[PDB]
């Protein structure tokens, strides 16, 4: 009987027997010897060949792969039964991960995770409180600008507090950047309507989008409904326009200057005294020089058709403001240009769309 | 010929035969001896090894394994055939469930369930009365906030009472929270329209949504058409507005304050004297302090175009109130603020949309 190089441990051993092949992520380097239950878990004894024992380091993670799989995707039809023992008794893969052996490996032994993802789920652990786990799933990736930052580990249903606590994890090189005071998460869902489709990849692979923030390390967040997808306006002038009613505005609605997209709406609070919606926006740092201290903001949301007694021409356009209610810019004329707007600046939505706007032509140098 | 440890019983024999391995939830602890029918039910005799005969307790459920594991995710079709040494041999599995063996595994013998899920279906049994079983199916999950609470077990067609009695089951940890006076169930269906899609995961995997309630143990409910999906507004102020006509309102239409969703509409009854539709609402516990005792509610449903004599501008916006007719708040100004509204409070839908609302600016501290 071969000597046990390493001994794993797992409740509900994931389809492994005596004789399952142990392969270094693509290449057989050992074999499973014995499987013995102890109290309520199982000891799984591996035997790495002596000329490959160097591949087994301290920060190694093991996971089961099962038998043959016939994955069919864009890469053609890839069959995976390359060793006869994998397709007959199962397999156990392993790899060397940087950042493992932190708080889950010491004291008894390593753990044979049931899948490949569950082994990769290493790093700082956060807690995502959500109101409905219908959009969530175990192992769902957490992404920033399309790159995976971490994943969801569990989905608990707390019933006293009627919410779902989803424990996630951020990979160790992102736990410092994210997991700060003001980061926000939200499940990206497909958007199929008459006015176009987007996020069609989230039909079969939904993910969680993240928007970072500055502040104290939090490690305990709340899943939101929407989030700015791209970081085009992450840096840049943050300002706040006050409106007596939010209405057609939402997160991500564009902020327009002369009809070009300049910034987006990031949040719609309700103010301390609940009498004004504090619409928080982020003007791009490329157009930060346009937000002067006397700029007037107005609501370019939907169509505003004209009217005339003897004659009134009507205008339609095709603006996405009828799809996502935009906010519009203006700078009134004057030779001593008002100073640039600071960060903590509060404007007021002028519901009137100043009629002499198009003939202003205020010079705004960079 | 080994000795028979436990005798089973199953209908529609699931591809197991003499020699099939009995594995302890993944670990082989015995084998099937013989498969015989006696009157109409296949008896199936097992033989657990003597060192594992303690793992077979009173609350142990058996189920037939087998079959591939197709998995349609973002990386392809990915059919899996994890075992082969046992796949071509057949394998029934078993495990000890906390709360099993209530009134069904005792008296004659256990039952070999055709799949793993049907075996786990243990707990308190409820009866859902439906009007159309076209949306339901045996084994369909019952979810609360997305976590499975139980599942459907049967689908009977009572012809006397022209309805369908669908016996379900709630897992023993949730049979106390639900199975109360005010819980309501409803099948969640895909909604694909020009206004957008949602619940696209119910195309291949529908479920039944639950909203808990406070009341006496019921154990006998009726399936409904709509339910509040998330528990964002479960805890919170639940008030009632009276209207001469419901019309555009329905379960789930938002309750708006300055245009922000603050609550939802949870029910539309008709009242004792059938002359006033009683729209039941739930204001969130976060914005509960806004519902003052003198607040005026109005109907922000659809679009309402203007009409002017000398100069009249028409507005369209982009409101989802044209999709889900919203109800809006207002609090008239006053220095001795009226007290906060209690739970059983009855307002009146003032259809006029108070004209000077946007200039009220009532300070509502928290």
């Amino acid at each position: 009987l071969p000597t046990t190089t390493v001994s794993l441990s797992a409740e509900t051993l994931p389809d492994v027997q005596a004789g399952s092949v142990v392969l270094y992520r693509k290449f057989e380097v050992g074999e499973v010897i014995t499987v013995r239950p102890r109290a309520n878990a199982f000891d799984i004894d591996l035997h790495i060949k002596p000329e490959y024992r160097n591949l087994l380091t301290s920060n190694s993670v093991f996971w089961a792969e099962g038998g043959a799989k016939v994955q069919l995707n864009g890469s053609g039809l890839t069959v995976q039964a390359s060793p006869l023992s994998r397709a007959l008794k199962g397999a156990i893969s392993f790899d060397n991960l940087s950042g493992a052996s932190a708080s889950q490996r010491k004291g008894d032994k390593r753990i044979l995770y049931a899948s490949e993802t569950a082994a990769r789920a290493v790093g700082g652990q956060i807690t995502l409180h959500a109101f409905d786990a219908g959009k969530l799933a175990v192992g769902m990736p957490i992404r920033y600008l399309g790159i995976d930052i971490g994943q969801i580990q569990t989905l608990d249903l707390i019933t006293a507090r009627n919410e779902v606590q989803a424990k996630a994890v951020l990979y160790p090189e992102y736990v410092q950047t994210f997991a700060r005071g003001g980061t926000r998460f939200s499940v990206v869902t497909p958007q199929i309507s008459a006015a176009g489709v987007e996020h069609l990849d989230t039909i079969l692979q939904p993910y969680i989008n993240v928007e970072p923030g500055r502040g104290n390390p939090r490690r305990d967040f709340e899943l939101q409904e929407a989030t700015i997808t791209d970081s085009r306006y992450l840096d840049g002038l943050s300002i706040i326009v006050e409106a007596p009613e939010a209405g057609s505005l939402g997160i991500g609605t564009p902020v327009l200057f002369r009809g070009l997209e300049v910034g987006t709406v990031t949040g719609m609070t309700l103010g301390t005294l609940s009498d004004r919606v504090m619409i928080a926006m982020r003007i791009s740092k490329r157009y930060q020089h346009l937000v002067r201290n006397n700029s007037v903001f107005w609501l370019a949301s939907g169509y505003s058709l004209d009217f005339g007694l003897t004659g009134g021409v009507v205008k339609t356009g095709t603006f996405n403001q009828f799809i996502r209610g935009g906010i519009a810019f203006a700078t009134p004329p004057g030779t001593p240009l008002a100073p640039k707007a600071q960060e903590g600046k509060h404007f007021l939505l002028q519901e009137s769309e100043p009629k002499e706007w198009r003939e202003w032509g205020t010079a705004l140098p960079k």
